[PDB]
């Protein structure tokens, strides 16, 4: 009634999009640590019961068309969709190795007039990278074609988004954990609630740079989902 | 639902908070904008639910730009300290990122930057909650036959309609967002998480819904509302 139905024999397809090292032209740095964050991600989301495939530095015309393929693959015997991009990124744009491209047109494929196989159902979108320029210094019948839609990105519009060399992206390690001890348990947005508690408190900046000092960050969900989702 | 210990935003305030209701019906000639009619309506039913739920609700009506932001702003420096949480509502014409005042439009953005963490301090790791019922473009659903702090923190903007869409309003019966809220917020208000409400909400505007217009360029369309949450707990009306 109020839940997704996830009587399916499969959970569904998980492209991760795996982009660490990008074109001169670009003139954007080497993702040190993403890869911390995509073996970590193919851990939890595999772990969930998803199909997931993992796609190393792909340019924007391959991204395109990983999503369409997947937009027009069968998903009758599937539950749900779930896309996760690890990227540098600007506002509304994620990058390939070789430029931006706008990230609805990532994900519009899969409207439902675009993936009737998909209707009705839920359509996940991940998306760990930056979101601009600003630092947050801290304080103290029918349906619609856009609906079932669900984009938690890793920070709010125009705020940068922090990754660790080391230890990977703040959001990422955040979601792994809660996934790897309530993803079979918690609904989504409970989820995704305390992934916002953990990088809210738990993470704060540290360079020899005062600009970059003791910062902060919140990730986003955006929602149009129409049910609860229990991934089991 | 399992109700889990340090995972509820802490509601033993002596107030629930300010429930902030901006009633624009009436347009300067120059905006081309037109009357809402419908609008009252929403705003009747609208102010009873939050009233019910325990908000200190108040009706703001035809506003100015300069009489939006102030308010707003003269809100954000009120003493929040005894109130769990607060609200704003904003019943107005809207374009993308921006909302109109009967003289004009302002961004959305700016209006509730206001109440942000090193802005509005008796707010800090409480819900700051912003219902939006505007358009937010000209596009058309078609349809388909079946220790520190974030000064960003803690928002939820539950908007009427998806970014670059129309927002549909009946002048009878008000807009479908505002009549699928109430009436949610009627039954489970005050059994049921923040969350849970906005996408039951969402199922409701995208089932229950669909326009009808002798204009083809208007008939038939649909509407799925776009919730965004900042939240770092769950919300709960009640104990």
């Amino acid at each position: 009634t109020y839940q997704y139905n996830m009587n399916f024999e499969k959970l569904g397809k998980c492209i991760i999009i795996n982009n660490k090292n990008f074109d001169k032209v670009t003139g954007m740095g080497v993702r040190n640590g993403t890869d911390k964050d995509a073996e970590a991600l193919f851990k939890c989301f595999r772990s969930l019961g998803f199909d997931v495939i993992v796609y190393n530095d792909c340019s924007c015309a391959k991204m395109q068309d990983l999503l369409k393929k997947a937009s027009e693959e069968d998903h009758t015997n599937a539950a749900c969709f779930a896309c996760i991009l690890l990227s540098h990124g600007e506002e509304n744009v994620i990058y390939g190795k070789d430029g931006v491209t706008p990230i609805k047109d990532l994900t519009a494929h899969f409207r439902g007039d675009r993936c009737k196989t998909l209707l009705e159902k839920p359509k996940l979108f991940f998306i760990q990278a930056c979101r601009g320029t600003e630092l947050d210094d801290g304080i103290q019948y029918k349906i619609p074609v856009e609906a079932d839609f669900l984009f938690a990105y890793s920070t709010v519009p125009g705020y940068y988004s922090w990754r660790s060399p080391g230890r990977g992206s703040w959001f990422v390690q955040a979601l792994c954990s809660i996934l790897e001890e309530h993803g079979k348990d918690l609904e989504i947005m409970q989820i995704l609630t305390r992934v916002n508690d953990r990088v809210a408190r738990h993470f704060e900046s540290q360079s020899d740079d005062p600009h970059f000092h003791e910062k902060k960050q919140i990730p986003c969900v955006v929602s149009m989902l129409t049910k609860e989702l229990y991934f089991s």
